[PDB]
């Protein structure tokens, strides 16, 4: 009788055919063995479903009145204070939280449509933390703080910085202690095209592209300085940006 419906997550819900008495819809699911169950006042396989693990830890499913989302959370044993939230939004994006003993968020990873990351671990009261970005081929390593997330790659003298704003705008920043002119980069971040340009002794010599698809690219300029010269070639490795700043 029930009708099996495919859900965000990589999780199926089966609703009953009919309602009940009172106009309700029952609801079963399976997530990784534990069995939940609830009632729902739509017959779509939206709405909540619970149930426990074997620890007793309570376990509640919330599925979107329009199917586009989906939420699992596992709450400590008499349902009070949360332990995870996992929350898959209509991309099929998904944030993971974890969750200390005053519910407060200790660890959030964000899997991006992609597949690419963000990690944020030790998060403390202030919403300060440790930082990574899981890119494909590459993690990029730093910091978090409330204003922004800064992720640092370091070659010779010089620091790449990757800025994420509190906001989700990403800005790129070079600085060089380099004491000789003849040698010490400088950067300017185009915003309009996420493009970093990279100077050396008044010339431009490479632009690293920030691209929507969570890659970074290189492409070199010609001798004057002006001109692009070939195309642009994708890194795949932190080796490689290493070797753009050198």
């Amino acid at each position: 009788n029930s009708v099996s419906v495919d859900l965000p997550g990589s999780m199926k819900v089966l609703v009953s055919k009919s309602s009940n008495a009172d106009g309700k819809y029952d609801l079963i699911a399976t997530v990784d063995a534990l069995e939940l169950s609830g009632t729902s006042d739509k017959n779509n396989g939206s709405g909540v479903l619970e149930g426990v693990k074997a620890d007793a830890s309570k376990v509640k499913l919330t599925i979107s009145d329009d199917l586009g989302q989906t939420t699992l959370e596992v709450f400590k044993s008499d349902g009070s204070t949360l332990v995870s939230k996992y929350v898959t939004s209509k991309d099929k994006s998904s944030t993971y939280e974890k969750f200390n003993e005053k519910g407060e968020v200790s660890e959030k990873y964000i899997t991006r449509a992609d597949g690419t990351r963000l990690e944020y671990t030790g998060i403390k009261s202030d919403g300060s933390g440790k930082a990574k970005e899981v890119l494909k081929g590459y993690v990029l390593e730093g910091t978090l703080t409330a204003e922004k997330t800064t992720l640092v790659v370091k070659e010779g003298t010089v620091t790449l910085s990757k800025n994420i704003s509190k906001s989700g705008e990403v800005s790129v920043e070079l600085n060089d202690t380099d004491s000789s002119a003849a040698t010490k980069k400088t950067a300017a971040w185009n915003s309009g095209t996420s493009t970093l340009t990279i100077t050396v002794n008044s010339k431009k010599t490479k632009d690293l592209v920030f691209t929507s698809s969570n890659t970074i690219t290189v492409q070199q300029y010609d001798s004057n300085g002006t001109s692009l010269e070939g195309s642009a070639v994708e890194i795949t490795k932190l080796d490689e940006i290493k070797n753009a700043l050198k």
